């Protein structure tokens, strides 16, 4: 067979995947995928034919319920998406290589014929508020709202919810909770706020930042209401305390926060729809939002009618063509973003008369593994571990900003470093077993074998260790001025993992007020018109604390929902 479906019509009708008039039942294929996991089981049940030892494509660390189609397309070949970020050893039939190519909005002017045809018809629906995004933000936003008593529509282009905040790691922030009195953690909201500012340069919007600390542990108290576990609380750079929220044991934030957003969203029963692309916000005579123009990659072009429009689409760290327009510095790295983070709901915003700012201001995060390309959560450094170059040698205070991290790094031989931990580091952070799993920890019982392995002089990283141990036991680093020394390394065996910066995060975005409100460049708000999470600029100034972006879509996301149901 050519494809899945010739291979399937060898022994079935069309109407064993088919609906009984034939039509696709929506963009997320709801009822196609159905049939298929009729004969087949879940998701989970076909991932107990597929088992390798460390990795599955049938089970994996996304959250929600990943459809069958969205690898798995019927009449022509189609790509797997876990290759998008990973080459692990799959042989899927009808496999064709990994290549994301999706027209830009500006490209999709070419569809001018079709989308004319498309608003002249009537709204394809007709509803409140509609969210574009399905990442931390977007989901908020579209519960917040419901809960408000809007009815919402939640759209997302990707076939697979979550955008990149699924892939959250080290934690959400927020400051005076619960959970930090329960670990006997002092903090206040002014520190979160004062950590943040000083983090970001004193660029960051102030009254941005304000509602950034002060809502926090609301957000925290939020999500633990939805059934969020955000108990355990670590340390992430540049924070004068810890404060970075997580399950239980150091399990990743991200899928986790999204994993329980959705479940709270289909208890909702909110319309939430895959594989649509918001393309152009609608606007009446005078100039305020009545909709949105959305291109379904299986049913066409077709327009939603509504009062809002909640711009939730992240950042564009994926896109190296844009970073390297504004930071010429970071053209060629890795990124460690999903493949759809190229910032055309900016593109979206700007089309709809909402301005841009600080959108120079580019992250690269310091640590991703050079062996597995895939970022390597800093909560490793805030638990413990330390860096060494390959002289075996401490070279920088590894909690210190981002940016400084990223120069340090990229300054040693060879352009990375090893993060190096033993196993107290790795049982206080269920996260480390993860990349153990995934192959980019090498381990050994003595630093002198690990550094024979990883090409560290072994004798140096010896004594550095040993020099190390002695500062976390007086409590000062006196080589780089570390100001948390939480554990010895000195518990079991030895981990490296290989490291090296690469693109993650865009700081910049649309302009948005305290209500979540997009401005245009007068300072005007163009009514009707939101924006939330990493799509916006002016809350982390010029460089991001981690964990301030879970932090973000979650405040801003609920609070976009919640003022866009008030505005109707
Ligand atoms: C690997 C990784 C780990 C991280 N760890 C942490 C952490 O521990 N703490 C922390 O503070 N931050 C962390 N960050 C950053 C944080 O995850 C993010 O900034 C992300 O959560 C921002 O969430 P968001 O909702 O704004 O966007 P995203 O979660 O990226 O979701 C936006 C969604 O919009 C969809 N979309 C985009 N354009 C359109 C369009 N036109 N139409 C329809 N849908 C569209 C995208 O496909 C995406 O699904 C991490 C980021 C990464 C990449
Ligand atoms: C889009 C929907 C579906 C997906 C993604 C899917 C997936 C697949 C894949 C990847 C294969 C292996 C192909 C090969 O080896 O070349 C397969 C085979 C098979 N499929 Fe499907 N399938 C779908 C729908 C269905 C339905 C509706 C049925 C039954 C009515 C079905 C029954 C089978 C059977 C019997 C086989 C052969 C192997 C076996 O006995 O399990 N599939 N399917
Ligand atoms: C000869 C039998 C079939 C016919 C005539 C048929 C017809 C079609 C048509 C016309 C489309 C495009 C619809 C549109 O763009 O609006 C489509 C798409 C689709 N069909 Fe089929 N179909 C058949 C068998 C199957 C089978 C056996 C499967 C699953 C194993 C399947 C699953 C799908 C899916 C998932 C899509 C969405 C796009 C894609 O994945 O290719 N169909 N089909
Ligand atoms: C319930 C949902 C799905 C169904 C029913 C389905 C069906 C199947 C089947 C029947 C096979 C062949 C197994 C065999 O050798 O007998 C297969 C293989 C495969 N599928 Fe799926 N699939 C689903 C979802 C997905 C998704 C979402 C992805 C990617 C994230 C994916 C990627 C693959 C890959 C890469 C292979 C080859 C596995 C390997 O080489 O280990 N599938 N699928
Ligand atoms: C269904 C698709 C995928 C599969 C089956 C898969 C598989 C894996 C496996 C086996 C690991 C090692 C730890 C573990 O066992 O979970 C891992 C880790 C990781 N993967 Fe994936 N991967 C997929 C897609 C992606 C994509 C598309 C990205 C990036 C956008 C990504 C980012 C990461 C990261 C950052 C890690 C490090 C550990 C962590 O943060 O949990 N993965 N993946
Ligand atoms: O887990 C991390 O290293 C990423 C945190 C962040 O981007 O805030
Ligand atoms: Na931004």
């Amino acid at each position: 067979a050519d494809n899945l479906a010739e291979f399937h019509v060898q022994n079935q009708e069309c109407d064993s995947c088919h609906t009984p008039d034939g039509e696709l039942s929506n963009d997320s294929l709801t009822y196609e995928n159905t049939q298929c996991v009729s004969c087949h089981g879940t998701l989970a049940e076909v991932a107990e034919t597929t088992k390798h030892e460390h990795y599955n494509a049938h089970a994996s660390h996304f959250p929600g319920e990943v459809a069958c189609t969205s690898c798995h397309s019927a009449h022509e070949k189609s790509m797997v998406y876990c290759d998008s970020c990973h080459s692990f050893d799959f042989n899927m039939p009808y496999a064709k290589k990994w290549l994301r190519d999706e027209p830009t909005i500006a490209e999709l002017a070419k569809d001018k014929s079709e989308r004319q045809a498309a608003l002249a018809s009537a709204p394809h629906d007709t509803v409140d508020v509609v969210v574009v995004g399905s990442g931390g933000a977007g989901f908020s936003a579209a519960i917040s709202a419901t809960d408000s008593g809007a009815k919402v529509i939640l759209i997302e282009k990707e076939p697979v919810i979550g955008g990149n905040a699924k892939l959250a790691a080290g934690g959400m922030n927020a400051a005076w909770t619960d959970q930090q009195k329960a670990k006997k953690i002092t903090d206040s909201p002014e520190l979160m706020f004062e950590d943040t500012m000083k983090g970001g340069q004193n660029i960051n919007d102030p009254a941005l930042v304000k509602v950034l600390s002060s809502h926090s542990k609301d957000s925290v108290d939020w999500m633990t209401a939805m059934g969020a576990d955000l108990t355990d609380v670590g340390m992430m750079g540049g924070a004068s305390v810890n404060r970075a929220h997580r399950p239980t044991g150091g399990a990743g934030v991200g899928a986790h926060v999204v994993q329980v957003l959705y479940d709270n969203a289909v208890k909702r029963n909110i319309d939430l729809r895959m594989n649509t692309r918001g393309i152009e916000v609608l606007k009446d005579d005078k100039g305020t939002v009545k909709g949105i123009l959305v291109k379904g990659m299986y049913k066409g072009y077709y327009w939603v009618k509504a009062d809002a429009v909640i711009l939730a689409t992240g950042g564009f760290a994926k896109n190296n063509e844009r970073v390297a327009k504004l930071d010429p510095s970071l053209k060629g790295f890795i990124s460690t973003n999903q493949p759809g983070a190229v910032g055309d709901g900016l593109d979206v915003a700007e089309n709809a008369g909402g301005a841009l700012k600080d959108m120079q201001y580019i992250q690269a995060h310091p640590t991703l593994s050079v062996k597995g390309g895939v970022m390597v959560t800093e909560a490793v450094r805030g638990n413990g571990a330390i860096l060494v170059n390959r002289e075996g040698k401490r070279f920088v205070n590894e909690i210190t900003t981002r940016d400084k991290a990223s120069a340090a790094i990229l300054a040693q031989t060879g352009k990375s470093a090893y993060l190096i931990f033993d196993d107290s580091v790795r049982k206080s952070l269920s996260k480390i077993d993860k990349y153990i799993g995934l192959g980019v920890a090498p381990t050994a019982d003595s630093l002198v074998k690990l550094g024979k392995m990883e090409g560290i002089d072994g004798k140096a990283l010896t004594e550095t260790v040993a020099r190390y141990n002695s500062l976390v036991s007086s409590g000062k680093d006196t080589d780089f001025e570390r100001p948390n020394l939480p554990r010895a390394l000195n518990e079991g065996n030895y981990y490296a993992i290989e490291v090296t910066p690469g693109v993650h995060y865009t700081m910049g975005g649309v302009m948005i007020d305290t209500k979540a409100e997009v401005m245009n460049a007068k300072k005007q708000v163009i009514p009707g018109l939101y924006g939330a999470g990493e799509v916006t600029g002016g809350v982390h100034g010029a460089n991001r604390l981690g964990g301030n972006a879970i932090s973000d879509i979650i405040t801003f996301g609920r609070l976009a929902g919640e003022e866009a149901a008030k505005y109707s």
